[PDB]
């Protein structure tokens, strides 16, 4: 029993990690086959950042201007192109870590284990959900771009996320790896709004199956609820609508416990309109959001991966 | 900016796991130079965990009886040995993926990262503490045994801890990776006292301060306090006490801040007499004594490994 919030074994994504440097700016890059992926402001000095024509900055560089490093082997750069807001550098090796791989575009409240490097090394891994308003509340310092978040299904890594910004509000903000940012933001050094975050109901849901699955319901309550009249509520407290299918996506975590996911939106409505009371659940005082149904179902059955 | 919960790179722990079978009983073992190590509870049927005679069990095998298996290929074992609670079994190759490494007994309030794995592959990694009363609130199902927690030092791992057993108020208990198990508990299937658990002070102060680098502290009050008087506080609320050695451990993140520790120590105190107050601190509404003071300045400071 008990229940953490696991990030997914990091060594597939270790293995390329590499050092991207184009003038004085470094970040991180990742290397998969013959191809190295970086933001592509890493073409960028602190002063073209505040309002950077990406076109024109690249049209300066040549494929010896990018030195990338994996350990202490340079890589050879034999070809350079922007796709979106990545940079893709061929390189003359191919990468012999190179795990099975996917690149995904995940969708709001899906959820990621990013590791976080600095200079091509890496300084830790942790588990975050893609916002609705598509940031992430993650740990990023100067030289932590480049950095990816992905998922592992058995030996196959999905790359969902290339991490390229921080908002003035101290929320991150990147891409997939085609370079497509995530929500409506640019890779410059501007005010960007996010707009209004909410909170992912489905994950809430899920993880008070999983509190119940490991013994802690106290929370469980005698009413039911209906799917508007729960939606009512909901939208008062920036809830994100429940829909059928997020009501079919807990069906296994209802037949394993026992218990209807109207019963639980019920169960959640009085945590809302009452609060907590000073009680925790799973070891937290607030309703915890980042675990998406799979995940709930992953660690609370074992799932392995390589 | 930013704070997380996080977890090392479990790469290099990752190609040390492997699968210990003995009878029926499968669990994870730890495979480094020419030597698994495993809990001794592997060489028990559900019969036997009742009442373990260790001794008497372990004659009954040989080094046959012991099948060990990394990925598809089987180890040969060549020698078992029982030292305190673990297993030895020497086998005849060496793993080609062994790290740098040591072997530390930790002590009560310092954390680790637990790779929680299942016939030898891992299904995740998280961060968590040693607790003082030496169990730790991890996520362990039935075949976790043998999962190892460990900290990084650049390239050199340090394996601090080895699962056994979870209590049955669902918390969990270990050993060293000499087989001595951290606090007064012994592998054998029955009711254990854990005993008082308390709140890792100084953790809570090194968290504290985390939150005042990343902008949160609206806690920070007008008073301070003495050593005494914090403490005369802290056993009320089952909070460790603090000595002039957490004072010096805490030194660098009041150089950082600008805040003395007993000014910290006065916040800290208000929190533990008002309460939260409907408020948060890094995202959390409880008081967080999982991050050492090291753990904040490696977060904060970006500190990679490899
Ligand atoms: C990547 O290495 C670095 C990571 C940032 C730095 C602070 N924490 C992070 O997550 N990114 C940048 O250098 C980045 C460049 C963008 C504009 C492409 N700049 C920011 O992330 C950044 C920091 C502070 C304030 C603002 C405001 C607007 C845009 N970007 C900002
Ligand atoms: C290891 O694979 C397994 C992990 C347990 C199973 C449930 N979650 C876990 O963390 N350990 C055991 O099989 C273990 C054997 C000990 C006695 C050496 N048994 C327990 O962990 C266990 C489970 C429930 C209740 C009790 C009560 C007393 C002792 N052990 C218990």
């Amino acid at each position: 029993s008990g229940f953490r919030k696991m990030a997914f074994p990091s060594g597939k994504v270790e293995g390329c990690m590499v050092q991207v440097t184009c003038g004085t700016t470094t970040l991180n890059g990742l290397w998969l086959d013959d191809v190295v992926y970086c933001p592509r402001h890493v073409i960028c000095t602190s002063e073209d950042m505040l309002n950077p024509n990406y076109e024109d900055l690249l049209i300066r560089k040549s494929n010896h201007n990018f030195l990338v490093q994996a350990g202490n082997v340079q890589l050879r750069v034999i070809g350079h192109s922007m796709q979106n807001c990545v940079l893709k550098l061929k390189v003359d090796t191919a990468n012999p870590k190179t795990p099975k791989y996917k690149f995904v575009r995940i969708q709001p409240g899906q959820t990621f284990s990013v590791l976080a490097c600095y200079n091509g090394s890496p300084s830790g891994v942790y588990q975050c959900a893609m916002r609705p308003n598509f940031t992430i509340k993650g740990s990023f310092l100067n030289g932590s771009c480049g950095s990816v978040g992905f998922n592992i299904d058995y030996d196959c890594v999905s790359f969902c996320y290339m991490h390229h910004m921080e908002l003035p509000t101290g929320v991150h903000a990147g891409t997939d790896l085609e370079g497509n940012f995530y929500g409506p933001f640019v890779d410059r050094q501007t005010a960007q709004a996010a707009g209004t975050d909410t909170t992912i109901t489905v994950n809430v849901l899920a993880w008070l199956y999983a509190a119940v699955i490991n013994g802690d319901r106290w929370f469980l309550n005698r009413f039911t609820t209906t799917l508007n009249d729960f939606n009512l509520v909901a939208m008062k407290y920036n809830y994100e609508p429940l829909t059928q299918d997020h009501v079919d996506i807990l069906g296994p975590l209802s037949a394993q416990t026992g218990i209807a996911v109207l019963d639980m939106c019920a169960s959640l409505k009085e945590l809302l309109q009452n609060g907590m009371n000073g009680r925790t659940i799973l070891g937290s005082a607030l309703l915890e959001d980042e675990f998406t149904p799979f995940d709930v179902v992953r660690q609370c059955s074992g799932v392995t991966f390589q």
